[PDB]
Formats: structure tokens, sequence, C-alpha cells
């Protein structure tokens, strides 16, 4: 039937138009509405404290400048580098933190629309006793405009950041 | 747990070192196995006569050189040109013969795994009335090998080829 979603068109010229756009904590502009890959590119310099517990694959490209992934791999605090020019795709479930400090980055992020009752989590651990603080699971409609309410609920709360092994209050910042 | 994809890895180097293997009539490559996400790229000069049928979206991003599609969108026989740098969403169901004409090209295409019975199909239309020839239903398990033995059992068959209102046998050329 018809192109829903569209023509191509050139990505480094749209990149460059809503360079203004991508903007923390955050960072990201989806492309396409309503379609059930949801591609978005990803700016800096980008604010993210937490884990992402996503039940799909993400598909990463870093078209332009450097960042990198905080994970917790088989139990350890780990990091992945998504060097300019560097593609990954992360399995489900992997928690990861994307770190994007460099004005001027871009990076395209893929995942697709989550079935009805598959969650997607935010976890936040201590940065001493190394163990989780708090989580919240969300079902997921938009990657854009339900994260950060989120992250203030935390932000907000001595409550949601106080540790429960050691009573040590994560920073939230 | 762990990633069980790997490392992130450079993208154009990756694509430099299997430049040799990127042969028709398809033209691609899976950079991952296994994956929810089929990431391939796709270079030229490929041979290409069918239409497909995806149940799902398809992702382009024309990374190296030109390519396009041509489709049947509502109704007519028509084209999207993939120029180098442009992207593209494809709606599920839009019939679209990739036409990859240029060596040292590259397209990073990219789908997702056919839940059971969701299937995938390749259609031929006459090139005189218009009208459908032929329209193989297959259960998807290899976007690069799952292909060609279709198209050589149409190319092998007149009696596939013979269209049903004219009576005009289509080259499968
Ligand atoms: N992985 C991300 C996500 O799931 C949502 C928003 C941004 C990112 C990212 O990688 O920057
Ligand atoms: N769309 C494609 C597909 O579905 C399989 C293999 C190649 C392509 C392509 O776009 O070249
Ligand atoms: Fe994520
Ligand atoms: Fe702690
Ligand atoms: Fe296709
Ligand atoms: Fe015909």
């Amino acid at each position: 039937h018809m192109l829903t979603y569209g023509a191509p068109f050139n990505f480094p010229r749209w990149i460059d138009e809503h360079a203004h756009l991508l903007k923390p904590p955050v960072g990201n502009r989806q492309v396409w509405q309503d379609s059930d890959f949801i591609v978005t590119v990803v700016g800096g310099p980008n604010h993210r404290t937490d884990y992402h517990d996503d039940p799909l694959e993400e598909f990463f490209y870093q078209l332009r400048g450097n960042a990198y992934l905080n994970l917790w791999v088989d139990g350890r605090r780990e990091r992945a580098d998504l060097k300019e020019g560097d593609i990954f795709l992360l399995p489900p479930h992997v928690r990861h933190s994307p770190q994007r400090p460099e004005a001027g980055s871009a990076c395209l992020v893929i995942e697709r629309q989550r079935p009805a009752g598959m969650l997607d989590g935010f976890e936040w651990y201590c940065d001493a006793c190394g163990h989780l603080v708090h989580r919240v699971e969300v079902q997921l409609k938009s990657i854009v405009t339900d994260l950060p309410p989120l992250f203030e609920s935390f932000y907000a709360s001595e409550d949601k950041r106080r540790c429960p092994h050691c009573g040590q209050v994560h920073p939230g910042r």
C-alpha cells in the first residue's frame, strides 16, 4: 500500500538540521512515529545514572563522535566503548547506562515497540556496596518522553535512593 | 548477563574486510547470528526480479554508493531511490525489489526474525499486462540462504513464469 513513513532522505543532513534539538537527560529524537522499529538519534552531552533493562535488543551505530556504555556484565561493573564508527548489538536484558559526553555526537539507536506486558526496567546500583538501590518497571510507550519523569522521581526522593544493604544514599547526580 | 553478540567494532573496517564476499543474486552478509534484529550489509551488483512481501518493517541506510527500490505503491509500478546517505523505513507488506547496480556499494538493512506462521512472500509481475505471475510463501529462517533456491525454481519453470492474464512468459532475467 502507501509509504506510511515517507520517502528516503539524507541522514547526515537530517542530523544536522535537528542537532540543536538533541538535548539531555536522554539526548534523543525519534525519526518516525508509530513504527515498530524505534529509530532514534542520540547526541550529547547526556546525564544518565540509570541502568536500562530492555526486554529486547538494541542496535547501536555511533555515527559522530564517541560515547560509552557502562554495563553490568556477569556481576561486574563493566564498560563498552562506542568509538566513532563502531556498531554493537545489545542482548535483551543486559543492564546498560549510556554515557555520551561529547557535544555534537550522534549515535543511531534502533529498538522495537514492546508488546503488552513486556516491561522495561530502570535500576540504580549503590556506588559503595554495589547492590540494587531502586528499580522501576514501565510499559514503555515513548523512548523519548517516558524517561526523565521516572528519573526525577528517583532524584527527588531519598527513600528511593537509600540503599538496602549499606545505608548509603545514592547521589542521583 | 553476557554480551552474546560480542563487543562493538568499527563498521567501515568490517565492511571493507568482507567486501569480496558481497555477491549476487542477493548480495548480502549478516553481521550477527541468532539475533532478533537481522542486521545485514548488501552490496552489488545484484540480480533481483522478485518483489519481496515482508510481514515486518525494513530499515535501510545506504552507506556507500547508490541503489533503488522498485515498488508497487497503490497499484502503480513505482521507484524509491537509495542515494548514498539516505535512510528509509519500509512499511510491512509493501512489495519491493532492491536494485543495486554499483560495485562497492554498501547498504545497512535491518529486519527482525519472523514469529512462527508469519510468512514472507516473493512475487513476480507480468511485464506486459502487469498482473501477478507467481507467488511463493516461505517461513523465513535465513535472509541470506533461503532466497536464491526460491528464485531458481521460478527461473527454471516456464509454468511458473507463464502469466495467467496474457500468456506472456516472464523472462526471469
Ligand atoms: N539505549 C538507549 C535507550 O534505551 C533509550 C534512550 C537512549 C539510549 C542510548 O543508548 O543513548
Ligand atoms: N530488502 C532485502 C531483503 O528483504 C533481503 C535481502 C536484501 C534486501 C535488500 O534490500 O537489498
Ligand atoms: Fe537502552
Ligand atoms: Fe549499598
Ligand atoms: Fe526485503
Ligand atoms: Fe500478463
